[PDB]
């Protein structure tokens, strides 16, 4: 119940590559970094990405993802990959996820996408959605900073 | 960009074949080809003509040029069971210049499949058009995905009812569907929200359709407590993504993101792990909508969609995208001994149906009946006959014209949906 | 103010302290010299209350409430009977004169209220009920008015042996009742003439019933030739409209004048079309038209006829009020009307599934206007109007019958008013199967 | 498109346009027939109006609108004795000329055109002939072929019995008088009219076995059957009109001879002209007769333009100038009927 694995990830709109930097600033070092996008890796699109992909590649611990034309086009497709990524039924392996989303947005988007990820709407003049208990970068270092709770720690 | 002009006069002396030529687009190198004539069709070409064939404007002829696809105005066939039009500049360039006027000036016109014909020009018609054009929709190439896996066939004494669920439920097709087969349903639970809609499920059904909100309220938890199911119907509502209206949202915007609830209510009604029950599902939604779009539906659901147009087993122009997991759901189409294939067969007393097919019926209303001498239009008791419906379904509620043909237009076809749900009969109960 | 016309209060303290009785004086205005009887209390009514009692009896609001007192029939103020099951109302000076003075101060603070029809029977001054009030307003519209003709002719009976099918002339023939009726009896129909103008009951007429019936133009384009080429007619049936003839009407024009001259096209075509003199064939008619309406059109139409109309309402076998008037000389015509196993009664026998009936007899046969329009039926705990498919089951109609021409509420309902009802007609055409062929 | 009528006047002032290419009252096109007056066509909504709105005269003897355009804003009288022609302001100022109305309105004794000889004083003309268009613009112009009603044969000297009339709606002396005139024995007279008292012979000196009659509301198929048979029965117009011709209709239809019957049965029934198309055409088909206008003013004055529905001999042949039309109607019954 110690000293764990080092963490390997997925992630949509991997962008300024920033995730790699903070999780090596934070002291420990991740094991997999894998993106798809058109030791930061770049591979492919989202649109092509199938399911035995997810099947050579995963399985996954968490997804840093959000919505930084419509909404709908990247936040489906991220449900997509989440819902393709996600840990077989009846398990105890550790998971998270992530969802970013600007606070211009109609309320009824609201309403969709709380049925959808099934997870009630959390404000932080600011967005955040997941069942993580915990741009501008002071916020995702807060969140990062409990990581050890399925990290390596002795 | 080379025009069409050299490549056509050069074809005519058979220096080469139009195996290269993209009749819509002259340029070489095509990716696919044209299931009406001779000759190929480029990629750009191949997507606009998968698009625009398939829709019919209110005169009662194809919009748009049938080979081009393009133009503001251009001659139209009048031959009765033919709508067919082709393009004025298309003539005159590739079969031959000056036909464009003096068929212009004599009556009635003719199309070039009208009328038997030999290769004028360098338009040589496909030998094979009516078994071309089909292969041209079903066997396409997305991305090749996998056949699904038989489920192992069940014997007699060990056949349970089944627990039909299905969104936005319409006037409930699938149930009368499901009752004219034979199989004994023990459950339905329909998600209607339109009041008018609802007295007619209701009414007609003896209240055994569990009529129980929107859709978008049904939670995680609500599931477990109605199901498990075993057949989950769905089909998404398609006024949005179609290329009949100016706005034309995609599927994402609008209302047309109303099919992410049908796909994530699915996600939670199919057996877990470890569990071996037959489970099947089906979804619907039209042709008429952009390519890009097209892709999508089939990638979420990882299956390829089949066509099945209603016009080989009714007397109306409808062809739709079917995806799902159905037994035996490629097979061909073959017609019954109790169908209408004519309007003939679907018309009252004293009157006369001067064509043979109607054309694409939506909510909006040339006239198609005669009667004392008297030109006519249809009633709305004869349009349940054209779908299948049992005459008078719609009389309930104190509703005329305006509100029996709406709900009408955007119904299923009863005999196109009795040819899916027939090996549905070997799984579950039945008598 | 006079010896003879005595105000109320003088007759009331006479027969209340046994100086006089109440069948003596009229109970509307006091006076003297009474002419006939009251159909429902006891006493007497004067020519000029007879003559209105005859007319505005049968008369309802939009909302289901006679619009004038029970007693006088004249409105000077109206109070009803807030109890269901009751259209009537009782005016304020027909209170406190003869029952009691502040009367009707407690009947209209106290709530709810029950009319004295309602009541179980006292006695309360002057004011009592007749024990049989409905044997004698059934009486009251069908004797002692105008003068007394000869009864019509009865033909011998015909044996089985030599009977023909029936040959019918419709004048005004609307939606093809007499035909429906004469199918649903089971008499061979051998030719069925019918004369409609309107372009939907041809509709209606030419779909249902495969083509089985004749049409011709307009009743005042049809001369004697055509009659004698399409004769020996049987069965001359026919209804005028009562568009300006019921008292309804503000701009009335009764008889003589307007659209009520169209009664004389019957009595022409009628006449026209009956057997000459040394004939001895069958021949039947029938006439009818709305109660109410003025005695001077009504009794005009009798002279002119030559017989007294008979009182048939439709609702010892429906579940509507329509009461109407019919002339004619159909054997067993003044025989009391009994209903049938197969009568749908109440209106809850005539509704759609989940559905539940408030009242159990619908008025005057409709969408004051309020709380009791938009209110005659439950269903899923709010309130609802009828259907057309539900209205077709009140009168008696198949069901679907006039979904045809892809017409909408407002056609089919006005179609389904003017109409006649079928078991009325049914009873009325029962006896006719003596004389034709059968099946 | 709808020309207006100073447009239409300056058309027609240069002959640009026929005379029978537009209604001559309102003014616009689309003939449907002619008009009596003058030469010039008439659209059938201003067509119908002509024969019910043209012989209105008032109790003092003028005609109730204008004589061309029959819309009474204005009148002008006429004042020539006999005369009964009226004009407005608009029909002639601004159909024939700006002007001609003033000018005609201030020359005191003023002459109608209708007064003065045939001229054609701009771009309105009167017809050469129209003393017979205006008899047939009204009578037999319109309606069905009814079949001419068949003449009796002739009883020479040989037992002519006395007549027997039944009067219903005149006067109740008038009819009698005529009768006496002639000389024609009187062998029974039952009169009646509309609601009256019920009496015997006396009411007056007269005694010709007058069995008069209230309302007709009390005479039953009894009464016609025992004071009958019957050799001539007569009504007319002396509220509304429906009330006259049906009470009568059912009184001629109680008395007619039954099938088979060889006397001779004479009926008639008058009116005045001003009535609807619609009573003119529903007593024509009842009566199944075509009506024959008889012109009295040249012969009685202030009676004219009286319809007749009979059977009578001769009815339609030309007259050679109360008591006189009666008079002259009656008169073919002396062939049949006893004398003196
Ligand atoms: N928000 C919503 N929740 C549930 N149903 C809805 C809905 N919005 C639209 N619908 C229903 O979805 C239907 C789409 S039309 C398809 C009807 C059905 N396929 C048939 O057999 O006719 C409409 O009839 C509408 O009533
Ligand atoms: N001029 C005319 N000639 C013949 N019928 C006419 C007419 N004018 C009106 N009618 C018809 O007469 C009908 C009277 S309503 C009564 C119809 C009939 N009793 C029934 O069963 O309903 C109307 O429906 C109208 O259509
Ligand atoms: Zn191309
Ligand atoms: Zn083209
Ligand atoms: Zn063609
Ligand atoms: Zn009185
Ligand atoms: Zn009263
Ligand atoms: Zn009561
Ligand atoms: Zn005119
Ligand atoms: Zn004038
Ligand atoms: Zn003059």
């Amino acid at each position: 119940a110690a000293r764990r694995r080092p963490i390997r990830v997925l992630s949509l709109f991997d962008g300024i590559a920033t995730g790699y930097l903070v999780l090596k600033e934070l002291g420990i070092k991740v094991g997999k970094y894998v993106a798809s996008e058109v030791n930061i890796k770049y591979v492919n699109d989202v649109r092509n990405i199938t399911k035995k992909n997810i099947e050579e590649w995963g399985p996954f611990d968490l997804v840093i993802g959000g919505s930084p034309e419509g909404t709908g086009r990247l936040f489906f497709e991220f449900y997509h990959l989440l819902n393709y990524s996600r840990p077989k039924e009846g398990d105890d392996r550790p998971f998270f996820w992530m969802f970013e989303n600007v606070v211009a947005m109609k309320v009824g988007d609201k309403r969709d996408i709380s049925r959808f990820l099934e997870c009630n709407p959390v404000m932080i003049a600011r967005y955040f959605w997941g069942n993580l208990p915990g741009w501008s970068v002071p916020v995702i270092r807060h969140l990062f900073a409990p990581l050890k709770d399925y990290f390596a720690c002795e």
